[PDB]
């Protein structure tokens, strides 16, 4: 039952209130709807890869609380290995409290909580599962020392590293670049990392070259409805890969859908060209934007065209 | 065993994030702590009355969900009867999403949820607990038609009605006034209901008289550190009842403490004058503002002065 995709990253409870307008300082307002969902970039990416057919393992930490218990059940209901899903009494399960108005404007408060207490001792326990994987995926929602050690362990075992610098910090440790076989971010993260404005595929190609020279082997910048741009040490000329023109219902977590799809193709279809993998990943992310509710929008293999699983 | 105070009203899960500052519009920030607390004006008033030694019953509706199950455990931990706490598959437990900065400034979004599905069938099933009570307390955090039905059932049963029009609506149904034995609101609610300024005891006397003439038997406007102002159909000249001068730590939920204390005295010390009941209720609410965290700040009888529980008028 070997995991081909290991995700070392975050699980977060999403707490969403829908309002007619955002509250002002000192203001109590009444919203019209509240819901809970399962989020966190690590878990979102793992759930998309699992639903495409990947054997996955989620290395993460949640609270010894109701939210933590519910999160472990969510991973098992998506056929994800929870062998190295830890729980702790020392902090609450990570939370994202989101207030959203009718026009889709928001205010968000994140408390990473238990996610931050995933430590190098917890990783070292997963050494054998990491060593037998094809792809290791990380983000920036846990403690950086933990993510850096995960990428180091992957490299030592010859496991391909897929790094998503999300959310982005302007002074990212240079080892994040040099430990990344595939570096994938969105337009706003590329602007934070490079200081360049990114308002077109051409601008994304300029930002991607900066990231390449910092030591990345492959750089992908996602561009929402414009698909993505890719370049590599072997092919440094930026290629624009356009996506399905669709009617977006809810673009929340499309980035995570795209990253989880890419992990699945890197693990299970290593013979496909990068261009082909990014075309399929674009298509899967595009399906996700045509439904509401983050993980509940992620498509399963049985509902996707057969051609996404050929060649 | 019989509940003398029946609260027909709201339970809300408080989902609290602590941050160094409140976010800007479109802004994502990191906070340093998230925790769950128990709120809702109905439950808050019930908890204060129960901690003063009242046998209470909370008529309410929560989700058939973990937040609802946890709310029922909270009520039981405060020795409240949950025999008429309903659940529903058709709505989540009410929620208050609260962001609090380091100076204690906040943003709150309330989604009433299951509280709005408390219905006429649910109240009819609670008819015996209502008819056996001394005082029925309600607010405006459930469907207002539901609060109006509870007040109607109380009045028909000769049960004293204590109505807190919170949060306030500018045009309440006229029966909210005529069915209220004791109508209790704060300065901001009085301003909404009357169209007047309510800043001082003098302003509160004018606003309280407009409310009394809509058909309330007793009107009480709370004035924070200035205590409260009362008048009644019997004694329409407003009286100003001042409160304990105290060093406030956290005034959140002081209104609910005051209303819960008042319910307690109406139920267990009916002999006392309104002025004596308000003096004691003010004192209890002032203890609550000396500690953080709404329900967790509400004092127990064992920690209060014995003089609050004398049957007779005290010096
Ligand atoms: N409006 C839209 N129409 C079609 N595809 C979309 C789309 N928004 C996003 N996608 C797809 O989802 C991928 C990732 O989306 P983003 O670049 O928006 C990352 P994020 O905004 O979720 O962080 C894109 O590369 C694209 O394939
Ligand atoms: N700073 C303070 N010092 C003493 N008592 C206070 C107080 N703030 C509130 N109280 C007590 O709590 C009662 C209800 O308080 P409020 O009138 O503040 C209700 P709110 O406007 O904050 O909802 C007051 O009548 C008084 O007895
Ligand atoms: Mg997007
Ligand atoms: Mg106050
Ligand atoms: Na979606
Ligand atoms: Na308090």
């Amino acid at each position: 039952e070997v995991a081909a995709v290991v995700v070392v990253g975050s699980c977060m409870t999403d707490l969403v209130s829908l309002t007619s307008r955002l509250p002002k300082t000192g203001e109590t307002i009444h919203g019209h709807k509240f819901f809970i969902g399962f989020g966190g970039k690590g878990a979102n990416q793992c759930v998309q890869a699992a639903r495409l057919g990947a054997m996955t393992s989620m290395v993460c930490k949640v609270g010894k609380d109701s939210f933590g218990n519910d999160y472990i059940e969510n991973l098992k209901q998506n056929d994800i290995s929870t062998e190295f899903t830890y729980q702790t009494k020392d902090a609450a399960t990570g939370t994202a409290s989101i207030i959203v108005n009718n026009e889709g404007q928001n205010i968000i408060v994140i408390v990473a909580g238990a996610n931050l207490l995933l430590n190098t001792e917890d990783l070292r326990a997963a050494a054998n599962v990491i060593s037998r994987a094809k792809v290791m995926v990380c983000q920036l929602e846990i403690t950086p020392a933990t993510s850096l050690e995960a990428l180091t362990m992957a490299r030592r075992s010859g496991v391909k590293t897929l790094f998503n610098p999300a959310p982005a910090i302007a002074d990212l440790d240079p080892q994040f670049y040099t430990l990344s076989d595939v570096f994938c971010c969105n337009e706003s993260e590329a602007e934070i990392l490079t200081g360049l404005t990114v308002g077109s595929a051409a601008d994304a190609g300029e930002a991607a070259l900066v990231l390449l020279k910092r030591g990345c082997q492959v750089v992908i910048i996602t561009l929402g409805a414009e698909g993505c741009v890719v370049l590599s040490q072997t092919e440094p000329e930026p290629k624009h890969i356009p996506t399905e023109k669709v009617k977006a219902v809810d673009t929340t977590g499309a980035g995570d859908s795209f990253v989880g799809a890419l992990a699945f193709y890197l693990a299970y279809y290593p013979n496909l060209s990068l261009e082909d993998m990014l075309n399929r990943s674009n298509f899967i992310a595009a399906v996700s934007v045509q439904a509401a509710g983050t993980q509940s929008s992620y498509p399963y293999k049985k509902d996707l065209p057969l051609t996404l699983f050929l060649e």
